């Protein structure tokens, strides 16, 4: 597995970006833009405490309250939630299980959060809120499979969750809800290829899933649904470069996908669709810096891409599609990824 | 009440704009882009049948199935829905009641559609799916009040629905859910002013409701939440101009609000925030054309505002933000607004 993300990032309900990372104390810390604009100053680092052995995953409930999921020191799944939107936080609470990956989080069409994780059998497990943005939580259930990467989850344009994972053959496998909100899932299906990173999945402007991954010659590769919310999938295509991290993918305000990755010089590179969505790809460009994690991208309230990465000082650095100069948000972050 | 929207518009689950309006036959017709791009070609008008006496209101379910709400000839609320995402249509079904307004439709945080309509007692009534994107429907419930306009509905940035309406005083009133997904509503509250259009409400890029209405001098006024998801509201402010339609508001790809309205010369006028979201407003500017309806606005998949309006030929016309040539989508539409 290629070097992974160190921070989770989300757009709050009031348009401020909020980053979550693991500290040197193995607590979860969070930083928040003071105002909803590109190159806004930040609140400074605030601790949620806890003791975590994975990447924390933040997700926004459908009522605007942030929720963070992480593997505890017992290797169970823990979580913690805002008690009101953008306000105070609950105590940490255990969802049990034993997980050997980073969680992957998405919300069902009925506002119920689903969490996915590799188990000790290397099978993919899930647990869900049994009501909209609310406990109590279901029991753990297995979707079987044998996965050698962290899972990645997105929703189909028809409301069916779809999970992607590397298998024991190192091809990309994937599995889908049979209906929206359903505990009934499809068989595992191979999309072939050779993947040397966690897959990252995004929905295109035209409702098609597109998956990106590092492949065998350290080039970036992608594969996409050829029609909305179904097969057949395209063949693998190459975007070249030589990368040394997982890719981070995001949509510009006009629908054009942009991909960010660490290069061989440990600088941040990017490549974007030109003209429009489902248009041709540019050549790679450098944004410089020196990074010790995969980048993480998100779109701010202004429609500008913002990218976050750990530096050599183990602080979090930001750059925005102004691109701007690199700036430090300070702090001291660790790579607690369950699968390295 | 200022001349209403003639079409309802949605960006479908595959980035294709789809238009719903009433034809000369009093059926609901729909037109859909063939490709998810600005100035794409259109499928041509397909009928969903029915006989309607309101503007039809379309909403995307959480699973991507369009659903359409319209007053029937019996003055009941009727609906028809896609059986699969961007695929075949059900038959019309009645949700009953007796309504004296255009419906207004939003989705709760649990994926249950809520529908709002004036009743025969001039009160605000509502009815809801009892599960995510599915029947059965709840029974009609009153939120009381006395309203002399079509309600407008939006969700707060904390998951609480909020409904806006002109009262008997011609002032902007509103009422809100107490908790996300709740049947327990606040009391009615007045934001004051004097308005001669239906109110139009949008969520800003920073989680604040802003409401737009035509004032008694036929100028454009707006008022806003001063903090995310609650009071106090600001004072009314004018953006001046003279408008002869309901204004339509939409958020640009970068969060800058933009308002569209018919002028006294029956042309399309627009005004926009400059620099950033919550920047200062531009000056009014024309896009020419001659329209016999209020304009409707929507962001397409390329991030460009598209505007729809009936012309003097009663065909639906489309202009988009490059701006483009006016383009006829053809057909023959009627202003069926219940008010
Ligand atoms: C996510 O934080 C969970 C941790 O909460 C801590 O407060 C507990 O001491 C510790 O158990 C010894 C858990 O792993
Ligand atoms: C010395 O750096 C080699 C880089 O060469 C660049 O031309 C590639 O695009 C880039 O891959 C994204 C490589 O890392
Ligand atoms: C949406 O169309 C509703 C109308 O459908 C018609 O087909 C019904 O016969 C008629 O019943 C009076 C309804 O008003
Ligand atoms: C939305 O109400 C705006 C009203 O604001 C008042 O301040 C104006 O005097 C009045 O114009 C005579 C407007 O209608
Ligand atoms: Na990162
Ligand atoms: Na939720
Ligand atoms: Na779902
Ligand atoms: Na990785
Ligand atoms: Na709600």
């Amino acid at each position: 597995i290629a070097l992974s993300e160190i921070v989770s990032v989300v757009n709050t309900s009031d348009g401020r970006i909020e980053v979550f990372g693991v500290g040197t104390d193995n607590a979860v810390w969070h930083n928040r833009q003071t105002a909803p604009h590109s190159g806004s100053s930040w609140t400074g680092w605030i601790s949620l405490n806890g003791k975590v052995t994975s990447k924390p995953v933040v997700y926004i409930n459908t009522d605007g309250r942030l929720e963070v999921f992480a593997r505890g020191t017992d290797n169970a799944l823990w979580h913690i939630w805002q008690t009101a939107t953008n306000a105070g936080w609950s105590n940490w609470q255990s969802l049990g299980g034993t997980i050997t990956s980073n969680p992957a989080v998405y919300v069902n069409t009925d506002g119920r959060i689903d969490v996915f994780a590799r188990g000790t059998d290397n099978a993919l497990w899930h647990i869900s809120q049994t009501a909209a943005h609310s406990g109590p939580w279901s029991s753990w259930q297995s979707l079987n499979g044998v996965i050698t990467s962290n899972p990645a989850v997105h929703i189909n344009s028809d409301g069916r969750l779809e999970v992607f994972a590397r298998g024991t053959d190192n091809a990309l496998w994937h599995i889908w809800q049979t209906a929206p909100d359903s505990n009934q899932w499809s068989g595992w299906d191979s999309l072939g290829g050779v993947i040397t990173s966690d897959p990252v999945v995004i929905g295109t402007a035209d409702g098609r899933l597109e998956v990106f991954a590092r492949g065998s010659n350290n080039a970036l590769y992608h594969i996409w649904q050829t029609v909305p919310h179904g097969g057949p999938w395209s063949n693998w295509a190459s975007l070249n470069g030589v990368i040394t991290s997982a890719p981070a993918v995001v949509k510009n305000s006009d629908g054009r996908l942009e991909v960010f990755a660490r290069g061989t010089n440990n600088a941040l590179y990017h490549i974007w669709q030109t003209v429009s969505h489902s248009g041709p790809w540019s050549n790679w460009a450098t944004l410089n810096g020196t990074i010790t994690s995969a980048p993480t991208a998100v779109e701010d309230a202004d429609g500008r891409l913002e990218v976050f990465a750990r530096g050599t000082d183990n602080a979090l650095w930001n750059i925005w599609q102004a691109w701007s100069a690199w700036v430090s948000l300070k702090g001291s972050l660790i790579d607690a990824s369950a699968i390295k």
